[PDB]
């Protein structure tokens, strides 16, 4: 078992841990339960999808990354297949502010960026910032979405973001985790490839500038990031952050990067080569190419 | 006149542009508006605060930089001092989208960096997103401040943020607006002078990373940004936004921009420099110098 999950287990209730027991038994368990393992978990200890949802979150909050903060939070995206992904917030030091991720952002990343078609819902061990709940307004749920807070009767999202505002205001009619292939041609190695693969997924409606990143492990492993707008503009989830929250959720550390790389068009309003470049220096990476769309 | 306002002007009742049009005759009218001014306006029109602040909205969107939106946003700021700041939103290409800053922000700066104490309402011509919401929620008026949207109610930001994550969350007590003197000592010519004070006032209680920018104009005139943290992190206001929203607000324009410095500590968890540096040669300024502190 990976460390970073021993002492939330060591909190769980017996039935609990004993089946789970077997799931985070890999170092690399991979933050995310499929329908079967939910329904195993629901019968080995008498709870509901919801109860479950929050007597987990402990062990969401466990991948947290809070250099700064120290404060861990945790959340669950319910797929729409009836998988649940983990995400937790990010931290960087000797980066800025606006590179932060959110425990939500992270789940709901996680995801899409794993096939997901669309979210059910999300458990969260702290009430969400007002940046989440403007994140999940892009999504393809709209303010449906359910959210669920320990200690609180559910709520849609339309709830917490009364008289909200959207990509609707804009006139915008694709959302995030809807389909999308920007159909750019796929070249170079491996790494650069999976940087195109992402940016062809890359939600920018606004701005239209595609968008991905890919980093490439010491064991050869690979994780790549989808550029992700949002309607309120600064919400938008940079393609780095994917790869780092895939990373880390995935069970990898900052140093097991390796090399990286961006890909992005050239001539595009808005560009991401400077930040992500800095970012990843500041997390030890120097190794970074950028590859140009078209 | 400014030839922005020119179109919104014309749009103007009629007593309302006659009580006006001397004050809009400067071209580098401040975008901003006394207690005396105000009421000069009340008595000429037969407006109300509320509405009189609402007729204005126009003016204040005229301000709006929005190469990518084409979205303007206004927002008047109202002080507890009664006077009144405009703020409008701003979106700069070959940047990020975490740099745009929202009407909302820019007139709470503009009132911050001004010397406002606190804000009694807000007046915005669109509904808040969630990013805003949150950015307000740092305010030492709390989730008091009223918020005034056209054909609503007014309401408290408590409405409009519902259980709402804020700085007690992180046990701190300072808040935004409140007052804060870091207590560098300044030094060097006047722009790292500048760029210092900045320092000084900033807001920074999460990260401890103290941060100020100053611009300097072709007329020599000086701009300069404090840096201002969220508890939500994201959405922090950078240094260099605060000196561009005043630039904006004040009349001039990117290419008044001559050089410009940022000052901030070496060994802080969170750096400016890449960012500002970045954004400015977007700007296209290319003179740009970082000063330490201690
Ligand atoms: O992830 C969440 N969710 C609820 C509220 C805040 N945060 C995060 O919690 C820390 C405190 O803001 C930062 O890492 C930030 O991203
Ligand atoms: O300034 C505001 N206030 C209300 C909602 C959005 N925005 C802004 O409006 C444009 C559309 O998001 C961007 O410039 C963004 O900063
Ligand atoms: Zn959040
Ligand atoms: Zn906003």
């Amino acid at each position: 078992m990976h460390p970073r999950f021993q002492t939330a287990f060591a909190q769980l209730a017996d039935n609990l841990q004993s089946a789970l027991e077997p799931i985070l038994a890999d170092k690399y368990f991979p933050a995310l339960l499929t329908g079967e393992q939910v329904s195993s978990l629901k019968s080995a200890t008498g709870l509901d999808e919801d109860a479950l949802a929050f007597a987990l979150l402990p062990l969401a909050a466990a991948c947290a990354r809070t250099p700064l903060s120290n404060f861990n939070v945790g959340a669950i995206a319910r797929g729409v297949s009836g998988t649940w992904y983990f995400g937790a917030n990010m931290e960087f030091i000797g980066a800025t502010m606006q590179q932060t991720v959110h425990a939500e952002q992270s789940a709901i990343s996680h995801a899409w960026l794993s096939g997901e078609k669309a979210l059910a819902a999300i458990t969260v061990n702290y009430t969400p910032c007002g940046h989440c709940r403007q994140f999940m307004n892009e999504l393809n749920s709209g303010l449906d979405l359910r959210i669920h807070l320990p200690g609180r009767e559910a709520h849609a999202l339309r709830d917490y973001l009364p008289d909200a505002f959207g990509p609707k205001d804009l006139e915008i009619k694709t959302l995030l985790m809807d389909e999308q292939d920007h159909g750019y041609a796929l070249t170079g190695d491996a790494l650069s490839q999976a940087a195109i693969a992402a940016a062809n997924r890359s939600h920018m409606p606004y701005s239209k500038s595609p968008s991905g990143v890919a980093l490439e492990c010491k064991d050869g492993r690979i994780f790549s990031g989808s550029y992700a707008e949002n309607a309120a503009f600064n919400p938008t989830l940079p393609p780095l952050q994917g790869a780092l929250i895939l990373l880390n959720l995935k069970g990898y550390d900052y140093p097991d990067i390796q090399r990286a790389v961006l890909a992005e068009k050239a001539d595009a309003p808005l560009i991401q080569w400077d930040a992500t470049s800095a970012t990843l220096k500041a997390l030890g990476c120097h190794s970074i190419d950028r590859v140009l769309l078209a």
